[PDB]
């Protein structure tokens, strides 16, 4: 029903380390050698809810990737410890393009449709994987065109609300699907994890970059997450809209995020 | 309750409420979502249909039982010091080829579940006040009889009659339609709510583990929990989903709360 | 003005005010049907056809509270007042607009939802220690309201009233009688009054309300005075329009909803 | 450049200027039908046959108040001056738009409501100690002014005006003559100016607006600096269209309201 | 570069104000079209995606010489400007209120022309060097050769539809770097503030403001602005404003001139 023993800073020089990485997306063409990459395949729509099979390739999953950091190791121990990130979505003017193959306005006289609709941003920083909490528009989806794809092995109609015997951790990159995964709030006590959503047929995008804005990850208590075993976690998710072919075939696309995250040595009680 | 010092004895309270749209039953298709809209062919025939309608999420949770010295002149309560809540499953709403309408002449996604969002949470140390309101006065709930709605009707409930109360103590039976927190009561609670209507308006939600919301008032005085009773409501509203034919159901998520609560001293 | 000298202090200097507004937007009698609703919306040939029927046009809300009497002598050097520090103020009933089964126009050929209360909004209220002052200024100088006797709008018209014409002033001194489209408060005015108001217009615009029992607006101007309480009268005004209701042929109904106030105000010493 | 010195203290060293200015959309006679619209829009056949109607270009709004003689000897090594401190300002007339029943397009089949006044808005205030400098820029470098010759617009054209081309500067010195859509505040100079502005576009896009009477802009630069009153002249300028009337027949014309200004003043030495 | 402490004194602080015009893609100040691209073209396909020349915007830059700090080179320690802030605004904004020219029309060619409106795109830069630039197109396949004066990459491949680290550049011409295919490279740029903003959709509102009243602080949190190597400080931008929709229906973008004031001061570095 209703229901780490954190010691000082460790000071001095080597105190501190800076970790920098790049996470591409993972929009369903995950090959980097391949022309729909960065993309989705064409979206297709189900007949009914009980053959709602999406094709393989046609779902977005989440971006993860664990670093491997300094080892550092006892009564006590040191852990490190990350304080901030600096984050941001890369490529954003790569959607100011409207000569591409695509739907035109204005009876074939105007300009091609840019990507455009629905947008999802997540990332996430923690010591430990993102901790999972399944839940789906649809509890029927069959994602077996894909056995690479990371789902739960039974359905139940329950998953449609919140079913807590329905969890995973985020242990693979491009392979856990966004509209049947999302962050366990009742769980995750050792990551931060920020994310938006907004939706309808053909919104407009609305983005920001800058190299100027830090991010601060320690709790109300003053406390980063700490990273066991020495590993830090990181995710994301960023989808910037659909690509809309020249016959109305449509395809998620998405965008690369950057992270430069701060940590620093915190002693720990073993 | 005149409030003396805090004890110096603090707890955390944590749970979930899953939302109730009017399909309410965990084991059958559609949970999370509405049965079908109807609707009225005139204002005095005015019937929604079993399960169309949305209604608030509830929980009282038994907090520990405090020593208590009858004896003396005080008293210690539980209060409420501040919340993190979030709305759960926010990605699912990524999904666009789902059994829907679709974009650009059958070639394009499926509609997204898009439209009206109406969002509110409300944490006190008794149930939610509420006052009756509705849009139509002559609505019949009578398909339904576990809504729980008044006894009569009346011209005056299209605004505001303070003869038409109730407080809300059973989960998956308020009307949100024709219930709203009542402004002249709930000194032992807060709420937040907001609506974006329109007809096909983009759902724009957030989700984060990092926000604390504080609970204490202008005097510094969290909700206080009588008998041992913290109470949590909420209602989530993300859209609705738009079936191949045009039919179409509202779209609600579950709802995570951790409230922080402390051990205070009051006058007996 | 008044001449604004030190607070009272002590167990009975402060006391608090709760009270609400029920809307006007035409159908005002609440023992009839469509109460909270206007009648439904006509529109002119010719702009010197303009003649609004009765009931189709929303009025400000507006109320004049007592309170406790102070000063039992009003031959003394110096006199007390209440002033108004704060206003705690919600919009009541905003979940009724979560009702798409009403009878109605609706989506997708026959199958889809009613369409919901959408369209104009237009929120405004008013704390002061006198009536709320008024300008007039209209998008048409040429509308005709006697349809309906019992507005109050001025008794001649003339063109230079599509602008600000500092002659076509009034106040707000009757609840449902003063139309919403041909009187704004008085910036030149009001120094005794706090308004605060917003307007989203076009055609079917969502919509965007909150409601919370936990926001708390200060009354108090740029000197620390707020509001002070001539006559020991407080003035309460407003107006919440939330969109329109779209009938099944697509006549169309402003709707409005109720507003709550909780003041709070304090005995403030003034010169006499 | 001012080298200013300290403030001046003391009885009668504060004053303050209350205002309005009326909208000049095009058709700027008050005593005219129309008033605060400008003419119906029209819409070019080619680039090089542009030339709107007279009326149809919306102008800045613009004042020079005279202030309080600062009567001083000029042979002495200082000079007292007015230096603008901080600005109360507001848009008049927002709820004159709650009105939909004016001879308009009408929506569902002519059975709903008349079309509000939506679309484009486009707000903008300044409060300097001398004219505002403008800088010329243009949409069609070809546009052809001379329906009107009481407009102020450069004598020659160029290609180069459809970016910035620093030969094309002039000052606003006239009410109701300048166009908006081809002289701007120019950011090289007004160092004795402080203006805000804003734009919101598209075809239908909703009108957001605000009023109320409880907020001060302050004028004071980084160094603590206001605006400072040459030959105790201040400048008020602004502009605030809030969209377009839709008529029976799809004709457009835009529309603005006026603007108030309280702006507070304080007697500052300056070098001489 | 190891940062000491700032100069004191007379003549420690100087301001550099300039002004930059959109490089839409007509980019000569004499010709029609100056601040609008040429009209947009849809490809047929992805692999013939060649944009006419003239249709594809660029970024706005400058580099500008500040006063000579450093008469001899081989000190122990040197003078560096460093940008402490910067007040920037869009120019012209008011010249978006103009719905006369020729241009589709409202309600059946009754209405209004269509203002200029849709896509938005903004962005500047200051600092101390060339914004350093990463390559991240929609489509790899892109050929730019109808215009051999655009810096793109020589080699394209697939791996561009994301971020591939081996393809970077600087922003070192003024009209040259197509804006769809080069974005700031945030693994570098230590040396540079830049901020960006994209509001897409097809004929979306702009929504602009203009003011002389705002300061943006380029101090890091450190405390430390851009420091100008070689005593040049660069300026970078884009400005679209959205689309300008002739009577056919045939599109150009337009773009608005950035105006900027740099306050600089004078800081000791190690040599
Ligand atoms: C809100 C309301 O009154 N709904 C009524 C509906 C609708 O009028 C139509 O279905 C059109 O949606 O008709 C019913 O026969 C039904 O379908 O069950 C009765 C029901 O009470
Ligand atoms: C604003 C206005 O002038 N309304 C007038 C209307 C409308 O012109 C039409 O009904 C079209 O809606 O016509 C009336 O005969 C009416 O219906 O009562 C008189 C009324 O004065």
């Amino acid at each position: 029903g209703s229901h780490i023993e954190v010691l000082n800073l460790v000071t001095g020089p080597d105190s501190i380390t800076t970790i920098e990485l790049y996470l591409n997306t993972r929009m369903g063409q995950n090959d980097e050698s391949k022309d729909n990459y960065g993309y989705s395949e064409k979206v297709t729509v189900a007949n009914s809810s009980d053959q709602d099979k999406p094709t393989s390739g046609e779902i977005p999953t989440y971006s993860t990737a664990r670093i491997n950091l300094p080892m550092l190791n006892c009564n006590t121990l040191t852990m490190w410890e990350a304080v901030s990130v600096k984050t941001e979505v890369v490529g954003v003017s790569s959607l100011v393009n409207v000569h591409m193959a695509t739907k035109r306005m204005y009876d074939d006289k105007g300009i091609g449709f840019p990507v455009e609709g629905m947008n999802f941003h997540m990332f996430a920083v923690g010591g430990e994987p993102l901790e999972l909490q399944f839940l789906t528009g649809n509890y029927r989806t069959d994602y077996s065109a894909n056995d690479k794809l990371v789902v739960p092995p039974i359905k139940h109609q329950s998953t449609q609300g919140l079913n807590p015997h329905y969890k995973q951790k985020l242990t693979k990159d491009g392979a856990f699907p966004v509209e049947c995964w999302c962050p366990d709030p009742s769980k995750n006590e050792n990551t931060r994890y920020y994310g938006s959503y907004t939706g309808g047929q053909s919104t407009p995008p609305v983005l920001q970059f800058t190299n100027t804005v830090t991010t601060v990850l320690l709790d109300e208590n003053g406390v980063g997450p700490l990273c066991k075993g020495d590993g830090l976690y990181v995710s994301c998710c960023d989808i910037v809209g659909f690509l809309v072919g020249k016959d109305g075939d449509m395809q998620y696309r998405g965008l690369p995020r950057y992270f430069n995250i701060l940590l620093r040595k915190r002693t720990v009680r073993n």
